[PDB]
């Protein structure tokens, strides 16, 4: 038989390991031959694995690159003018690749160039929230210094646009042993930990949603009119520049003004944490300088897209896509999600080969220049728009497979919530003292919902990989899942090798899964996900989830207005047609599913599998979010203080964010209501879309 | 058999009569009490007529009226303030309904209150072309002065637009006869033609199709959330009012200043159609002042939709649209048209009673509001939006059916070139000397396109009807037909009494249609059009057609640029991408074409069908058009100088207009090389939709 276990049980963890290698010998960052080299080789070993159609697509988009002879550093100069002290040139490289060349130094991605001199502000994470504490509360003054940053609970394009807006002439970002050296674990190589010299690359661009800079809208294709890089979407205006913690502790220990506030705001080196401005007594006259030379330019990137035809809905597509550009080696991010991607192509093409194919056309995509803006997958949805949106099913991610080796991990939409509980009912646990036991099982156990004890927590998909066009612009479902760590005993942020150089293949084998029986499982769950939705009769989402949660979310937000309930009065503040809304979408959701359990007529299925399909559509609203026009969904956006973290109903929430502050009331809450009836609106708009059809 | 040939024979032109009659016995005003009961009447008959489902769908939205107890009028005053002329206060009622009270008087909606004085000058048509005239070449000054302008060539929006740009401090509109006049022809209710104090009633909005000012993008439904007046979309800024021509003469007669410029500045008065500002010597004291005290109030509106669920396809909708409301009795404008509906609902019922349904849903609109600024279907369709762009398959417009009784006239997307014509050589002519010959042959004859003989002129889809929602901002494939004049032997604009209080229907029986012929023919080809788009196996809609216009139009545009070979020289500005994809779009549709033609398998049927109704679709841009975010679709939008007439290539037409007086040219010619850019890439996607799916 051609089912879902004979995918499954093609899918091995010898070959998982084996493509990993393949892919992680030497750099493919974004832009450079050898990441088009690697393109090349996909694109021919998934003809070869037995795909219908396998093309590379290709656009010209601004990149960043540090110049290889004008290097990038910080330095301590006294009053004199004499550099006392440098930050690095480059990370020391991990054993047995000190000859590996085309290693990129650790920069920050399109960062200015610039030579600020200055005294330095030490300012925790660079949250909304820390500024909001320097400002309001201590009544530091950040303009015209330079920001020390520690890396860690937001993406670093918010901490530099909040530094930008207090007005900061640079950031100096680093990584703090508290947030990326977990207790009891050894440095690399020895362990996973990450090394003084160790620092995390990464861009610093705000594009909410746009793609590449110069060509917001519109595919960069060969044609294209690109803005000047004045308009540019996204770019900071102020140098970064990132350092690891052995160079961070030299420009800190120095560091006199204000004590921190509290404990939340001191790291685990030794050091004061004072945060400034500048340096104590003795060393008052010292400042800091930056020297960043790194050049913006437009480059070509490749997307490779393979296709299987579907059987009988050719015109629907299940999209599996993740990135194959990396910072340097890309050991955990991209290559164990597309190690895995590769052979879930490999185990589709051997049924393939047999006779079988899907229901539904399946599309893979490697996508490039993720690493720089999610550019490759943004710029092929521009190209590609009209036919997502009127036959895109659904989207699954594939990037990091591991990030730990304690339990599962998923987000995704509501649609998918009942799809991923049956799916990993049917898979086997791979971890130790679950033997036997299914991956719900295990996952439940570990990782418990908030909300219903006996099931697993699901998380809200936010930003800062390449579902984003796809869920947040275009409102096709989407989902991601991998392996992560235990988050309770375990306070560091991502895994502490993320973006350097010691990201490697033996960073994966020897310490985070050598069996790559984790990988396997992964692959099970992603390739499980596709092979449902692409070979179910009827699409494989439940409304009646989404109604659930949404009235999870307008409990939400309402409370956060009800802290203020003397301008809810004053203002006549009201949440009741949200309320309203969600009812319907409860009500008219339950009819729905009863008449899909109901109905030999395919024009009914193909109906109700539109009416399905179009669900998540319905919540796109074409104007987009204030000033965010390519954030469209209106349950959901990356919260505009952390790319990464999904934020729910997420114009009412800023709307009423800080709105104790706002100098005009009035007006702050009239834009509270109109938040509130967009909102309803759309709630209702998309419930309606699962009443009778005529 | 239940074929188009009985549905078409059960239409009468009798029952249209009657119908007409019935809607035209009082005034049926927006917002008002007898414009709710018609409402509420047909309701009741469309559900009587057999239809499945009749509902009214209300909302709350800006309406204009004037102050009952303190009229509109202006006066030409003396240097002592005495006002020694009035404009009338009303219409001289038509014969027998001198009466009939609730006889709105002639009034420009939306006008602001105010109360300014000044002198006057002529603007003839108060085109963009007119204030180039005045201000570039007379070097005559609007700042501060009333202007008076003559209606016709243009929409008034535009003209009150161009004259509030200028500076004018107010705006008299005016029926001049050379316009509104035909030679020969009587003055109502002798004859067709206006009576001097006959008035054309209507707004002046410019709403670039947002609908209701209150509420763009959104319904203006039970909870919304209203901007307020100042932040309203699209309302004038300067007080307006129409007046006719016995009281236009005595504002003109004393004129001084400049002469016209040429004879094309000159009506039919006799007066000298001096351009001013002011009047002549002895008179160059008094001034002309306006007393506008309308008020503009949010008022409940009603439209009546009907449904007539598919048998095979009920989630496409095929849809029969057009109001109900007029500015008096509305002889001809919209009653003409809603008792062609009525009767279309009737003969599609009598069928639906013996067992027949057709094949797609059909949806039949009774609009309110369309004579405030499309108010009713816009709010409809932004309710709605969501099915409409998922399910949408064609909307056919019906407001007035006959403005003459010379020919057939058609406005509509090329994809529905080829069922009009096959439609038309299947009908009977009305037309005396063509009695046994189809209506296509008469048509032809009267109406040669410009571009192939024999074929008939199709023109493109403008605005200012209630079709502008779905086919400029949602992308729905729309047409619409009527009866008309012989253009070639009538320089008049419209008909003469449009608007007016002598559109009745004695006008329509008397001296336009007495045998109701042309209503009749009206009615079997907008019932034929929604006949075959909801019971066609394979919609009738020809790709090819859309490629040979689209090459019409990248020559067209092409040449406009031409015109300044040193600037698309020195700015290296091509039009290369835009033909590459306009023979692209050739190709592939011709492919497509072959396909549709070669494949028993519905879902290949029905994945085809979906590439022909999204085909429409895919010519949006959901960035919308420059400063006009309504506007979404590519290849045409309404005129940005005249509301009525559509414009092709618009977004690359509006970067190209004057634009030698830009002062930067790099900037414009820039701005041109985006729009190319932009349309390219759409034609390109376009394209792409018709390609093999997978
Ligand atoms: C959830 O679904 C329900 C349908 O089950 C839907 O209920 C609808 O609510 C609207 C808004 O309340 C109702 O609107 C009323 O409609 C009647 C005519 O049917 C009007 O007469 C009412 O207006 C009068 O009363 C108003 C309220 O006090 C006055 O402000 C106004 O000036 C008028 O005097 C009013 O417009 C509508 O009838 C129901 N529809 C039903 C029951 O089918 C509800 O709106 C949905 N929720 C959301 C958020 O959409
Ligand atoms: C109409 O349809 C045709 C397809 O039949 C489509 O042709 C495509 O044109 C693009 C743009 O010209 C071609 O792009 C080239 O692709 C190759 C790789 O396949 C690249 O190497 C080329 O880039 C090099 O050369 C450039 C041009 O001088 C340099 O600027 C550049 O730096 C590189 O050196 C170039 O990107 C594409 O190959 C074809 N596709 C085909 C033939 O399938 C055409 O684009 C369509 N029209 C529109 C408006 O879309
Ligand atoms: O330009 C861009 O937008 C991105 C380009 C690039 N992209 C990436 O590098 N993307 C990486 C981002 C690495 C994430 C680092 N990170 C994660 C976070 C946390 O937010 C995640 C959302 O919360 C869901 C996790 N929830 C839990 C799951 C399990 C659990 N458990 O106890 O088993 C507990 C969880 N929990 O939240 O307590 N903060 N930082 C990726 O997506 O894999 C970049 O960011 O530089
Ligand atoms: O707020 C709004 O947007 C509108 C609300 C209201 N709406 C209307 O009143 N709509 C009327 C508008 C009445 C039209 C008056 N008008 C028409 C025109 C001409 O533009 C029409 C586009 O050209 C197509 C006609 N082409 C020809 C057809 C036949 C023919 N022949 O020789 O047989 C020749 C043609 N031709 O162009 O030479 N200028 N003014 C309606 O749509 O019926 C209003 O305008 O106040
Ligand atoms: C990764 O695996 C690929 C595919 O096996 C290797 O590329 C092949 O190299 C052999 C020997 O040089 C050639 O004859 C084939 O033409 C290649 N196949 C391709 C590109 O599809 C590649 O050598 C491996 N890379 C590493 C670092 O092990
Ligand atoms: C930090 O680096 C700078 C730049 O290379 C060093 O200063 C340079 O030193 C060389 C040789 O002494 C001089 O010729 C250049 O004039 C210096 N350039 C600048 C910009 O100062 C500095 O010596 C280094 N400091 C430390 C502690 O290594
Ligand atoms: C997840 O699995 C459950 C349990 O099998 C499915 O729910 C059943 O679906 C069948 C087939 O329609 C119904 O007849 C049963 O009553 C359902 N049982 C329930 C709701 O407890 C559910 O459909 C699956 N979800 C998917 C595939 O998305
Ligand atoms: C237009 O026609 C309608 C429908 O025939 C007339 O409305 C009917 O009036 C009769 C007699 O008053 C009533 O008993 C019916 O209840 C009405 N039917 C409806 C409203 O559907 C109406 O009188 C006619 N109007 C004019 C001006 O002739
Ligand atoms: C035009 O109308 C105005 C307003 O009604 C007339 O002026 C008014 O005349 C009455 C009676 O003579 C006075 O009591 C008011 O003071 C006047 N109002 C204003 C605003 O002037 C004027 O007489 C009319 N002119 C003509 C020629 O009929
Ligand atoms: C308009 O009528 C023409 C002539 O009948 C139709 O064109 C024919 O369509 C049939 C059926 O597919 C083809 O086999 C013929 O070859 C076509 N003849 C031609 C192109 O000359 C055309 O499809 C009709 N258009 C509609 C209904 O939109
Ligand atoms: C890199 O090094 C120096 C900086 O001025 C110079 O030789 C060259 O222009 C630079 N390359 C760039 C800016 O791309
Ligand atoms: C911070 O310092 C700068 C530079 O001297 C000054 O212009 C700015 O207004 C100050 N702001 C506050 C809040 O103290
Ligand atoms: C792998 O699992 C073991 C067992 O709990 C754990 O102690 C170790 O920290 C894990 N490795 C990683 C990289 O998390
Ligand atoms: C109409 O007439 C006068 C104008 O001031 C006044 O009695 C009343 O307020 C007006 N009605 C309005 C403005 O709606
Ligand atoms: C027109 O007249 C006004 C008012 O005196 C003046 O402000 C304006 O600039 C003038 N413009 C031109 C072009 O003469
Ligand atoms: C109706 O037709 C006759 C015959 O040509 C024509 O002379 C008359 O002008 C027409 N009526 C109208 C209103 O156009
Ligand atoms: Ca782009
Ligand atoms: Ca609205
Ligand atoms: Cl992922
Ligand atoms: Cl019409
Ligand atoms: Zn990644
Ligand atoms: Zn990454
Ligand atoms: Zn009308
Ligand atoms: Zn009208």
């Amino acid at each position: 038989k051609h089912n879902m276990k004979a995918f499954l049980d093609e899918l091995k963890a010898e070959n998982i390991k084996k493509f990993l290698y393949n892919f992680t010998q030497i750099p493919h960052l974004a832009g450079t031959e050898q990441n088009f080299q690697l393109a090349k080789q996909i694109q021919s070993q998934w003809k070869e694995f037995g795909l219908d159609s396998v093309e590379l697509a290709h656009y010209d988009v601004l990149l960043s690159y540090p110049n290889k002879t004008h290097p990038n550093y910080i330095s301590i100069i006294n009053e004199d003018g004499n550099e006392i002290f440098n930050t690095s040139l480059f990370e020391p490289p991990p054993p047995g690749y000190e000859n590996v060349s085309d290693i990129v130094p650790p920069f920050s991605a399109f960062s200015p160039q610039g030579m600020p001199e200055g005294d330095l502000v030490y300012v925790n994470y660079a949250r909304t929230e820390d500024f909001f504490k320097l400002e309001r509360d201590m009544k530091i003054n950040c303009s015209g210094k330079i920001v020390i940053a520690r890396y860690g609970k937001v993406f670093r394009g918010n901490k530099v646009k909040n530094a930008q807006l207090a007005g900061a002439k640079g950031v100096i970002l680093y990584s703090d042993p508290a947030d990326y050296f977990a207790p009891g674990v050894k440095s690399y190589p020895d362990g996973w930990n990450l090394p003084g010299g160790g620092v995390q690359r990464g861009n610093i661009l705000n594009l909410n949603g746009a793609g590449d800079p110069l060509t917001p809208g519109y595919p960069a294709n060969e044609y294209a009119y690109r803005r000047g890089i004045a308009e540019a979407v996204g770019l900071p205006s102020i140098p970064v520049h990132p350092i690891g913690y052995y160079d961070a502790q030299k420009l800190l220990e120095k560091m006199g003004g204000s004590a921190p506030p509290d404990s939340s705001w001191r790291g685990s080196l030794k050091v004061p944490y004072n945060v400034g401005p500048g340096f104590t007594g003795n060393f008052s006259t010292q400042k800091v300088k930056m020297h960043i030379h790194s050049t913006n330019e437009v480059t070509r990137i490749y997307n490779v897209i393979g296709t299987l035809r579907g059987a009988v809905e050719p015109d629907r597509y299940v999209i599996l896509g993740g990135h194959r550009d990396s910072w340097v080696f890309g050991g955990i991010d991209p290559q164990s999600g597309a190690a895995v991607v590769h052979e879930i192509v490999r185990s589709f093409g051997t049924l393939k080969k047999e006779g079988w194919r899907p229901r539904r056309t399946i599309l893979f995509a490697s996508w490039d220049a993720e690493e720089f803006g999610l550019l490759g997958s943004t710029e092929w949805a521009e190209e590609n728009s009209r036919l997502l949106q009127e036959r895109g099913v659904a989207y699954i991610n594939a990037d990091s497979s591991i990030e730990g080796n304690y339990t599962l991990r998923v987000d995704c939409t509501p649609l998918m919530y009942s799809l991923v509980h049956n799916l990993t009912k049917e898979l086997k646990s791979p971890d130790e003292g679950f033997e036997g036991k299914s991956l719900y099982e295990s996952w439940t156990k570990k990782s418990p919902s908030p909300e219903f004890s006996g099931m697993p927590r699901i998380s809200k998909l936010g930003s800062g990989n390449d579902f984003e066009v796809f869920f947040q612009r275009l409102g096709i479902a989407s989902g991601r899942a991998r392996y992560t760590k235990n988050w309770e005993t375990n306070k560091f942020s991502g895994y502490p090798l993320y973006h350097s150089v010691y990201e490697t293949y033996e960073l994966v084998e020897k310490f985070y899964d050598p069996m790559f029986k984790y990988h396997l499982t992964v692959a099970q769950v992603r390739g499980g996900m596709v092979f449902e939705l692409a070979n179910s009769i009827v699409l494989p989402f439940d409304c009646r989830d989404y109604a659930v949660v949404l009235r999870k979310y307008a409990d939400k937000i309402y409370s956060i207005s009800m802290k203020h309930p003397q301008e809810m009065k004053t203002y006549s503040v009201s949440f009741d047609s949200l309320f309203s809304a969600v009812k319907n979408f409860t009500e008219i959701a339950s009819k729905f599913s009863e008449r899909l359990q109901d109905f030999s007529n395919p024009i009914v299925l193909r109906m109700m599998n539109d009416q399905l399909m179009f669900l998540e559509r319905a919540f796109i609203d074409p104007l987009g979010l204030p000033d965010r026009p390519f954030y469209r969904h209106v349950i959901y956006a990356p919260s505009s203080h952390n790319k990464y973290a999904g934020e729910s109903f997420p114009g009412i929430y800023d709307a009423l964010f800080d709105i104790e502050s706002k100098v005009d009331p009035s007006k702050a809450w009239g834009e509270v209501k109109r938040q509130i009836y967009v909102a309803a609106f759309t709630v209702q708009a998309a419930a309606e879309t699962l009443s009778e059809v005529a």
